[PDB]
């Protein structure tokens, strides 16, 4: 349905350059339903980190939909709503004295990632967060209304779900990571390895061994909202990439991707300080 916003992401003949990458049947977030991957796209995912005999997946799957919610609305419940607006927040210290923390809580949902805090920075970034990308190497306690949105590069980051909520037997990785953590089962969300292929190949083109955490995230709110905003991300006015509060991607390619996005209107691009 067309949304009720000043413009829709969805809306086609804007710009072809957006209706060739956006594909709108794309599901974000893995259920039991839609959890089966082509050969190729598996053979791609397991490629990303390269883990020595992984466990079969749908096992996995399985395992992890006994733990968490296995049959959730792959665009959390868009289609209840008329016009969703969503805020970005990258981990740039473009956000340090920037004072979007109001317009930013302003949005229906805030998407926040890795080990960003708010605590102590809300005047610059916000105090609300309905969504927060994470993997088990970048992961922090949440606050227990946050969904966590748990972004998979091989099969033992949904094994670390499973544990982190449950035995605690998963610590390493390629770096050591929580053994527990303590966000509820029922706030988890699985990021789609299918959707992760589908950025790196259509918004990516093949740039980067494979999509870092940011883009991943934007490309997710296209999917799931009808206007999004984009907060700290690229570097600060002086050119610095430090994080507010203290290769593998192509972050120049990915920087493109969002300065054209912008361009069409797509999204809107707040660049800080
Ligand atoms: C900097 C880099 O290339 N990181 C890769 C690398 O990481 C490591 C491997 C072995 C030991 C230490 C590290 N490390 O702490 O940097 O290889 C792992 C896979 O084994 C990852 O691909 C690292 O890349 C990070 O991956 C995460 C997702 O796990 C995320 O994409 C980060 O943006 C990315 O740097
Ligand atoms: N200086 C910065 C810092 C982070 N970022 C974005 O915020 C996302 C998460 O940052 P971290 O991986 O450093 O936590 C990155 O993948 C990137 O797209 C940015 O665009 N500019």
């Amino acid at each position: 349905r067309p949304c009720t916003c000043t413009r829709c992401i969805e809306e086609q003949r804007v710009s072809a350059w957006f209706d060739e990458r956006f594909n709108r049947s794309m599901q974000p977030l893995l259920t039991a339903k839609n959890a089966h991957l082509e050969e190729d796209t598996y053979k791609w995912w397991l490629r990303l980190q390269r883990e020595k005999q992984p466990n079969n997946l749908n096992d996995t799957i399985r395992e992890l939909f006994q733990v968490v919610p296995g049959n959730v609305d792959p665009l959390l419940e868009k289609r209840l709503v008329s016009c969703r607006r969503c805020a970005v927040v990258g981990n740039s210290g473009n956000l340090k004295e920037s004072y979007y923390g109001p317009q930013i809580d302003s949005h229906d949902f805030v998407l926040r990632m890795n080990k960003a805090p708010t605590e102590g920075f809300e005047a610059d970034v916000g105090s609300k967060t309905t969504h927060h990308f994470v993997y088990p190497e970048s992961f922090r306690e949440l606050a227990q209304e946050v969904s966590m949105i748990l972004v998979p590069f091989k099969t033992t980051d949904l094994e670390w779900v499973i544990s982190a909520t449950t035995t605690g037997r998963i610590s390493h990785t390629y770096v050591p990571v929580p053994a527990k953590i303590k966000v509820k089962k029922e706030k988890i969300l699985i990021y789609h390895p299918a959707f992760i292929k589908y950025v790196f190949d259509r918004w990516l083109q093949g740039h980067g061994r494979y999509p870092s955490t940011g883009i991943l995230s934007v490309i997710f709110s296209l999917h799931i909202c009808d206007e999004v905003d984009l907060y700290g991300f690229g570097a600060d006015s002086k050119g610095n990439w430090h994080h507010y509060w203290e290769g593998v991607h192509d972050g120049d390619f990915e920087s493109n991707v969002t300065t054209i996005l912008a361009s069409i209107n797509k999204i809107r691009i707040f660049k800080g300080r």
